[PDB]
């Protein structure tokens, strides 16, 4: 089990523009595509990120190939970033893992805002730091995912993803 395989998991592989959670178009592996209501400002969005002219509809292939994308950016936003970088430092492999999850989901910015959690996960207070995440909208919109998240993150292993 590694990072890619549990955000395969996570988010699923869509070959056509789809809507997420929230409502927006998003397209393979949980690639966000736009947060506009239009269908044609994400077609626009998707050939552009893709360089061909798709009509909404990519291949296997590319969605690997975005997804590779963002986790390389979801990686470098953490070590960028002055209130991520610490955390992830002082983490072990599975809880680094952990954070990845939730940066490429909800953003560096939105991470980054968690600063009580982020201030109980260096002090490696886990029972406490997952007790914190559970009060946010992210594990009220998407429970069973935040859980297995959350899981990873309490203790160390795999489990929630066996
Ligand atoms: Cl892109
Ligand atoms: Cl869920």
């Amino acid at each position: 089990m590694n990072i890619f395989e549990m955000l395969r998991i996570d988010e699923g592989l869509r070959l056509k523009i789809y809507k997420d959670t929230e409502g927006y178009y998003t397209i393979g592996i949980g690639h966000l595509l736009t947060k506009s209501p239009s269908l044609n400002a994400a077609k626009s969005e998707l050939d552009k990120a893709i360089g061909r002219n798709t009509n909404g509809v990519i291949t296997k292939d590319e969605a690997e190939k975005l997804f590779n994308q963002d986790v390389d950016a979801a990686v470098r936003g953490i070590l960028r970033n002055a209130k991520l970088k610490p955390v992830y430092d002082s983490l072990d492999a599975v809880r680094r893992a952990a954070l990845i999850n939730m940066v490429f989901q909800m953003g560096e910015t939105g991470v980054a805002g968690f600063t009580n959690s982020l201030r109980m996960l260096q002090q490696k207070r886990w029972d406490e730091a997952a007790v914190n995440l559970a009060k946010s909208r992210w594990y009220n919109q998407t429970p069973n995912r935040a859980k297995r998240v959350i899981t990873t993150v309490r203790t160390g292993t795999w489990d929630a993803y066996k």
